[PDB]
């Protein structure tokens, strides 16, 4: 099944919107890359919605693995409630916010600027006041965000992070990945569904397991299952997890992850597999392709469960 | 004592054991304090059981608020699965592990030491081979735990972190709060139950909400309820949450938190409150007093639920 939901419409527009984003942002991210190689960030702090920031979890793996620089999420309360200014000299702060207007986001941006960090904002609204606080805005270019469950705007956030990472590190592999990204998303949209409602009928509790980048995207999957399908879903590391949805990314984590899933299957668990739509996709793009496929799939699961994913 | 469980017995020893720990570790934490003031850590990275680690979440609030130094948890897979060594020069890395033997913890510690970081271990077994990798070992001095669910050993992790912060920063208020921690913990033990024995009859799903230090301890509370009570419990920030157990700390987070709880309750949620046992507990140790009270109470709750907390 396919659906006429706004959620699905936005999800299906992501590949083209991201192709346009990457082209339009190539110059600004290139220059930001030059700034970052000159500045030499000691760490990367992500400012958003705290530890519950899914983009921030993805960013941790991205910058730690590609740039070897420790990356972490800020705790909003430290700036807003406790009134602290941290010592962030020589650090890079990346603010992630679609609207660029929330008072807790603006307070954290101001504190980062006052602490001496070089400050970058990934924001969808280019006219937002965050632009007058931070050093540079990288526009997300996702267009109008009309659905209640975010799809394209999340993928656009990850594409911008990836492009920022490619330009900074100049890692050749990652540059090729970013160049292949729009076509890889389209291929994922055009592929056969990976998740079908039938697998979820009669499931009220669900554990989503992943490793590494797969863990980052499992958090996003668990959230959408709760938001759109009314299924109590929770994401865990397959390493730490001492009815299961297997987020199966083919990257360096695949081997250990697969073995953990084999363990849960042997210990008698009930498994639903989300495999990549292609077994030859670049590993750093694979998580985005899997989310791309899933966003389209979950609109149909909703409608199949009698839920209107747009309400 | 209100139950005959090993869990309660161990929990009740924490004030005495923690007083003895602070006494035994004064020299070593003082010396580390002096070294850290010269070294001037640019950040503090916590190595433990995933980017998850609960003690590490408490450590983030502590070092960022008291020392103004950015603090965060390591992601083990970055080192183990993705094979990466981070640029950690000028940083402090604190390895938190009761046994100090897990091959993964030892591997992360060698990576940190190779990466140029100053390394401290908080460990319970002083003979563990983590001692041969790190620069300084802070023994937890919790003794053995015969209960499946950690009580005194978790409190002892938090008190070691607090003592480290106190000796490093020398913030007078924190120094005083740490010196008086045993008294605060014993006051929480002598106070009346905050989570009543029969308060979770027929609750199968539960959200634990906190803010700031309260959020850090919400994580440990949710884990213990899953472990000892067989309740599907999950911790969230009351700011982000957008059947509820309220972790109510009377600190700078109080105003914002109290009105977030007021909103969920007035929109019809079943609320239980964990209030501080005393109004005047120093704010930074209030989270340990609340955990202390909770460890005794949850042993009784388990029993009321038909569970043996010593062997669930």
């Amino acid at each position: 099944m396919t659906t006429n939901t706004i959620m699905e419409q936005e999800a299906r527009t992501a590949p083209q919107k991201i192709a346009e984003q990457l082209l339009a942002n190539d110059a600004i991210t290139e220059s930001l890359g030059s700034v970052l190689r000159e500045f030499k960030p000691k760490f990367v702090m992500i400012v958003g919605r705290g530890s519950s920031d899914h983009a921030g979890v993805f960013a941790k793996y991205l910058f730690e693995i590609e740039a070897s620089i420790p990356t972490f999420a800020a705790a909003p309360s430290v700036a807003s409630v406790y009134g602290k200014t941290l010592k962030l000299a020589g650090g890079l702060v990346i603010v992630i916010s679609q609207s660029g207007r929330s008072p807790d986001i603006l307070a954290q941006a101001r504190m980062a600027k006052n602490a001496g960090a070089f400050c970058v904002a990934l924001v969808n609204d280019e006219t937002a006041p965050i632009k007058d606080i931070v050093d540079v805005v990288i526009p997300l270019r996702a267009g109008e965000e009309k659905a209640v469950a975010a799809t394209k705007s999340y993928l656009a956030t990850l594409s911008a992070l990836l492009q920022v990472a490619a330009k900074w590190t100049q890692n050749e592999s990652l540059v090729e990945a970013v160049n292949s990204l729009p076509q890889a998303l389209q291929a994922a949209v055009d592929a056969e569904p990976q998740l079908r409602a039938g697998s979820l009928t009669d499931v009220k509790n669900l554990v989503v397991l992943g490793r590494g980048f797969g863990y980052a995207v499992s958090k996003e999957i668990a959230l959408k299952l709760k938001e759109v399908c009314a299924i109590h879903a929770e994401a865990f590391s397959s390493a730490e997890f001492l009815s299961i949805l297997d987020v199966c990314i083919r990257d360096e984590s695949y081997g250990s992850h697969v073995e953990q899933i084999a363990n849960v299957k042997q210990r008698g668990a009930n498994l639903i597999h989300l495999h990549q739509t292609s077994a030859d996709i670049h590993p750093r793009i694979a998580p985005l392709a899997l989310l791309q496929r899933f966003y389209i799939d979950v609109a149909a699961v909703a409608i199949a469960l009698g839920i209107n994913p747009d309400k």
